């Protein structure tokens, strides 16, 4: 059964208008395209897009956010869109995302050219989960997320 995941994508504050669209048109139809729930989180004081859905939904929705930002010239003419994404992993599995000595997060970064960072002083949330930070282009971020998901599923069996 397609399990659901929640991802937080940070976008430039000024881009919220193009993601939402007039009368919310763009964010509704993006939800239908991806078959995902897609929400702009309230400002704490970048803005955070919260995407909830299974992996294929995540791919479609995230793909369209990177694409919309590209199309609106939010970055630059020669500039690939690079965004920060936060995902949550079991605390008991974070040490396996890092690897012994740090070898798996290193391999991740070398394979994808995404920057992947597990902050080390975290308090697990009420679901015993901690943040992994992913910064990169669309493909790099997708590949980091897919790999981390596969690591988690491995730890779960064993």
């Amino acid at each position: 059964a397609p399990e659901q995941e929640m991802v937080q994508v940070f976008i430039p504050a000024q881009a919220v208008g193009a993601i939402i669209g007039k009368k919310g048109q763009h964010i509704k139809q993006l939800s239908r395209f991806a078959s995902a729930s897609i929400k702009i989180a309230p400002p704490e004081t970048v803005r955070m897009v919260v995407i909830t859905g299974p992996p294929e939904a995540q791919f479609k929705a995230q793909g369209r956010i990177y694409g919309k930002l590209k199309e609106e010239n939010f970055f630059g003419p020669k500039e690939e869109v690079k965004l920060e994404t936060h995902i949550r992993v079991p605390a008991s599995a974070a040490g396996r995302v890092i690897g012994k000595g740090g070898k798996t997060v290193n391999e991740l970064q070398n394979l994808t050219a995404a920057e992947v960072v597990v902050p080390r002083d975290q308090t697990p949330d009420e679901n015993d989960q901690v943040i992994v930070k992913i910064i990169g282009h669309f493909y790099a971020s997708q590949m980091a997320q897919r790999k981390i998901r596969d690591i988690l599923a491995q730890v779960k069996q064993q």
